[PDB]
């Protein structure tokens, strides 16, 4: 059965196809990615869809209808990537199979600007797995795309909290793949506040992946000035401090590596976190367990203690 539905996907996609016009009520398009999306929740369901090709014809499908269009054409797209997420879990190989199909990359990318905040839900968890654990293949086509640019752009209009929460540990995994990634976010007007804004966050994931942004990044606005004012008016360091009490283990190297960028090549930042009490608050982690607390703590402590005023 699982064969049986597969093939009416390639078979409508052929007539798409055939075309390059169809409309997809037309040929049971959506209840037949639907029952795949459903009985792609279970594992031994994954191991044949991988092999039955499920995956290329589900990624295919969704590419050709954004190629087409650009409700029922937004429910496709929908559970396709539902179906795309729990096919991209945990499976290294059909992580890079998909970062190779650029066309439909390009599609799942253009799909962060569609009038459906769940489909942006369901497409940046696409991302998130993409990025996660990506090859040396995988980061490129991720950069070539634009992800950097498109989800960061996404963060700033979107409303709901499952949807920024996919959002910002997709940008948190592609802010670490290289420096040029991290360009594009601080390139973006409005995207520095609204990373501090993160770490403020009332309804801890999303003070994790957002301050995991900001502390990948960081390296660059350590050395740029006029990035340091927004994190300034905008209250940072202050916050920074804040999070080195927390519980989140995760928080806490977050801030250690963002204030040890921070700390050091500028004397007001220096000054400030003197009077805020960095001295102590960064002293007090120094023989932690953990690496990351560990590095960070001391590391910012130099920075600091070789500049004194």
């Amino acid at each position: 059965h699982m064969l049986h539905l597969l093939e009416q996907i390639r078979a409508y996609c052929e007539t798409c196809w055939e075309w390059q016009m169809p409309a997809p009520v037309e040929h049971q398009i959506c209840p037949a990615v639907c029952v795949l999306m459903k009985l792609s929740f279970d594992e031994e369901h994954r191991h044949a869809m991988n092999e039955l090709g499920g995956l290329q014809a589900i990624a295919e499908l969704l590419q050709v209808d954004c190629e087409m269009y650009g409700h029922y054409s937004i429910t496709l797209r929908r559970y396709a990537g539902m179906a795309l997420t729990n096919l991209t879990f945990g499976d290294v190989a059909n992580k890079a199979t998909l970062c190779s199909m650029k066309g439909c990359m390009r599609a799942l990318v253009a799909q962060l600007k569609s009038e459906s905040e769940d489909l942006q839900q369901v497409i940046a968890s696409v991302l998130r797995n993409l990025s996660w654990r990506a090859d040396v293949n995988s980061k490129k086509t991720l950069r070539e795309v634009g992800s950097v640019k498109a989800l960061m752009e996404c963060a700033l209009e979107v409303k709901k909290e499952s949807t920024l929460k996919s959002v910002l540990s997709a940008l948190w995994n592609l802010s670490a793949h290289c420096t040029e990634n991290k360009a594009d976010i601080c390139a973006v007007d409005g995207a520095l506040a609204f990373l501090v804004g993160t770490l403020t966050y009332r309804s801890l994931a999303i003070i994790e992946s957002g301050g995991g942004i900001l502390r990948n990044v960081s390296s660059l606005i350590a050395t740029n000035e006029d990035h340091r004012q927004i994190l300034r008016e905008n209250n940072c360091l202050q916050t920074l401090l804040q999070h080195l009490k927390s519980h989140s283990l995760t928080i806490v190297s977050n801030a250690c590596g963002t204030l040890w960028n921070l700390s050091a090549r500028n004397p007001k930042d220096q000054e400030a976190l003197w009077d805020m009490g960095a001295v102590s608050m960064l002293k007090n982690l120094i023989h932690s367990k953990h690496k990351m607390i560990a590095m960070g703590s001391a590391a910012a402590l130099r920075n600091l203690m070789a500049n004194r005023p």
